[PDB]
C-alpha cells in the first residue's frame, strides 16, 4: 500500500517523487504552473533565466536516483567541467591553480536541467504529474496530516488528495507557513542573512571555436575586504552559449542597462577578465536581474509540535546564494536524508520529526559555506542565533581563510576543499590528520601572474577566417 503527496514539481518534488516512487505506491506531484514538453522558460521557475551550477555532490545524487541523466544532459549540449582544471577563477586569495580532475560540475541552462530531470522522473508509471492546481490547505490536524485539498484552476473544482506522507518542495516563496498557520502550529525560528547580493544574467553567444571544452571562467571577490563584493562568472551551457553573470551585495550592485552590463564586468570587479571575455562573444538577450538572492532558514524541525507525514525540503527549508551554487546539491542531499530515513523507521510515528531532523543536518554543511562568508560584507541585516555566526565566528573566518589560501597552491588542500565546497564531503573532512599537515606544508606551485588560461583556449576566441 502507501501512497505519498510531493507538492511542488522542481528539482526538489522530481527528486523526491524518484525517489518515494521506489518506497510508496501512488505519488501525486502538485502544481500551480504550466509545465512545458519542451526545454522552455516556467514562471514557476523564474531562475531558470540563470545559470545554475550543479557542484558534483548533487550532480552523482541526481545520477542515483536517476540513472542516464548525466550522458542525456551530456548529450544535449551539456559540459561535464572538471575542478579544478576546467576552471580559471579569481579567488579571493588568488588565481585558482589548474590542477587534474577533483571534482566536477554540470553546466547547463536550469531549463533543461529542470527537463531532464522531470521528463525522466516522469518515465514512472507511479508518479501522476497534475499541473495549474493551486494548494489551499493541508488535510489533518496539528497531530497528523493526511493529505491536501487542492483546486484546479481550469475548471475550478475542488477535491481532497489524502496520502500517508506530504512533501513540501515549493520552493522559496514556500505557503508553508500558511498552510502550517491554519493548522494550527506558531510560526518557526526564522533565520536570514541578508547580504543583498542582486543577480544579473545576459546570454553570450560563444566564438564558433569555444563552443564546446571551454572552462568555467569567474572572478571573485575578497569577502576579508571592506568593499561591498561583487563577482562575475562565464560559464558555457547547451547549444554553444556563454552565460555571463554579475553580481552584488547591498552597496555596488549591477546596473539594469545593457550598456553597463559589459562594465560593470570589467569594471567592477577585482579583474577584468570575464569582461574581455564577452567583447569575442555576440550579445543575444539584455540584463534579467533576480534580487531573491537572500540566504534563509526556517528551523521547522526545532518546533515544539510537529505533524506525522509532514515533510518539508528543497527551498522551502533552507535556500541559499546563488553565487556559491549550493541550492540543488542541498535538495539532492535533503532527499537522501529523507530515503535514509524512511528506511530505518518505515512508515512508523516519528517519520516527520526524524526526516526534518535528518534533513536539517543535510543542508547544515550548504548554510554555513554560504553564510560564513557573507556575514563579512557591509550592512548586511542578519537575523540568527546559531554561535558559528556571532561570537567565535573569527576563528571560523580565520582558518577558512588559510584552506583557501593554500588550495590555491596545493593540491592536497585543493582536493579536499572542492571535495567540501562542492557538497561532496563533511566539514569534519577538512580536520583530517593529511590536510591540517598540507595545510602546514605551504604552497607547491607559485601563484599565477595572469589568467591561468591555456594556449588551445585562448586561440579559441577568434575564428581567423579573415586571412588567407
Ligand atoms: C537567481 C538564482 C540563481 C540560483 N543559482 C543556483 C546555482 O548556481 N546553484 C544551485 O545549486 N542553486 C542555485 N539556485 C537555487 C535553486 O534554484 C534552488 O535551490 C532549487 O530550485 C530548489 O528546488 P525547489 O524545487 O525547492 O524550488 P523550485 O525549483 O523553485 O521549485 C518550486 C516549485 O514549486 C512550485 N510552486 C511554487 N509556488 C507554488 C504554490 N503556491 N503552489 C503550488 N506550487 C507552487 C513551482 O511552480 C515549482 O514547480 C539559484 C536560485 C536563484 C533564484
Amino acid at each position: 500500500t502507501r501512497s505519498a503527496v510531493v507538492l511542488g514539481g522542481g528539482m526538489a518534488g522530481m527528486l523526491v517523487s524518484s525517489m518515494l516512487a521506489r518506497h510508496v505506491g501512488s505519488v501525486t506531484v502538485i502544481d500551480r504552473d504550466a509545465f512545458p514538453a519542451g526545454p522552455d522558460l516556467r514562471k514557476g521557475v523564474p531562475q531558470a533565466r540563470h545559470a545554475h551550477i550543479l557542484w558534483s555532490g548533487g550532480a552523482r545524487i541526481v545520477e542515483e536516483l536517476l540513472p542516464g541523466t548525466t550522458d542525456r544532459l551530456l548529450g544535449a549540449g551539456a559540459h561535464r567541467i572538471g575542478i579544478p582544471d576546467g576552471q580559471v577563477s579569481y579567488t579571493a586569495y588568488g588565481w585558482q591553480h589548474r590542477f587534474p580532475e577533483a571534482q566536477f560540475m554540470i553546466a547547463c541552462s536550469r531549463a533543461l536541467l529542470d527537463w531532464t530531470v522531470r521528463e525522466e522522473t516522469l518515465r514512472e508509471e507511479r508518479i501522476a504529474l497534475v499541473e495549474k492546481t493551486e494548494v489551499l490547505a493541508l488535510l489533518g490536524d496539528a497531530g497528523r496530516v493526511t493529505g491536501v485539498r487542492v483546486r484546479d484552476q481550469e475548471s475550478g473544482e475542488e477535491r481532497e488528495v489524502p496520502a500517508d506522507l506530504v512533501v513540501d518542495t515549493m520552493g522559496r516563496g514556500s505557503p508553508m507557513k500558511r498552510l502550517l498557520a491554519e493548522l494550527g502550529l506558531p510560526a518557526p525560528e526564522e533565520e536570514f542573512v541578508d547580504s543583498g547580493m542582486v543577480y544579473a544574467t545576459r546570454l553570450f553567444r560563444a566564438p564558433e571555436a569555444a563552443a564546446t571544452n571551454f572552462p568555467l571562467v569567474s572572478v571573485h571577490a575578497d569577502h576579508r575586504a571592506g568593499r561591498p563584493g561583487c563577482n562575475a562568472v562565464l560559464m558555457p551551457i547547451e547549444d554553444g552559449r556563454w552565460i555571463v553573470t554579475v553580481s552584488g551585495t547591498r552597496g555596488g550592485e549591477p546596473p539594469a542597462d545593457d550598456e553597463g552590463f559589459a562594465r560593470f564586468a570589467r569594471d567592477g570587479v577585482r579583474h577584468p577578465l570575464v569582461g574581455e571575455l564577452i567583447a569575442k562573444a555576440q550579445p543575444l538577450t539584455s540584463v534579467e536581474r533576480s534580487r531573491s538572492t537572500v540566504n534563509r532558514r526556517l528551523h521547522y524541525d526545532r518546533l515544539a509540535t510537529w505533524p506525522e507525514g509532514l515533510v518539508v525540503l528543497g527551498d522551502a527549508v533552507a535556500a541559499f546564494n546563488p553565487v556559491y551554487g549550493h541550492g540543488m546539491s542541498a535538495a539532492a542531499h535533503s532527499v537522501l536524508a529523507l530515503r535514509s530515513q524512511l528506511g530505518q523507521r518505515a512508515f512508523q510515528p516519528g517519520l516527520a520529526r526524524a526526516a526534518q531532523r535528518a534533513i536539517a543536518v543535510a543542508v547544515d554543511d550548504a548554510w554555513v559555506l554560504a553564510t560564513s562568508h557573507d556575514i563579512g560584507y557591509p550592512g548586511c541585516r542578519t537575523q540568527t542565533r546559531d554561535p558559528r555566526l556571532t561570537r567565535h565566528a573569527g576563528e571560523r573566518q580565520r582558518v577558512t581563510d588559510l584552506v583557501g589560501l593554500t588550495a590555491t597552491r596545493n593540491q592536497v588542500v585543493n582536493r579536499a576543499a572542492v571535495a567540501l565546497n562542492t557538497l561532496s564531503a563533511g566539514m569534519a573532512s577538512m580536520q583530517d590528520p593529511a590536510v591540517m599537515a598540507a595545510v602546514r606544508r605551504g604552497p607547491e606551485v607559485p601563484a599565477p601572474t595572469e589568467p591561468p588560461l591555456r594556449p588551445d583556449e585562448v586561440a579559441r576566441l577568434v575564428s581567423g577566417a579573415g586571412v588567407t
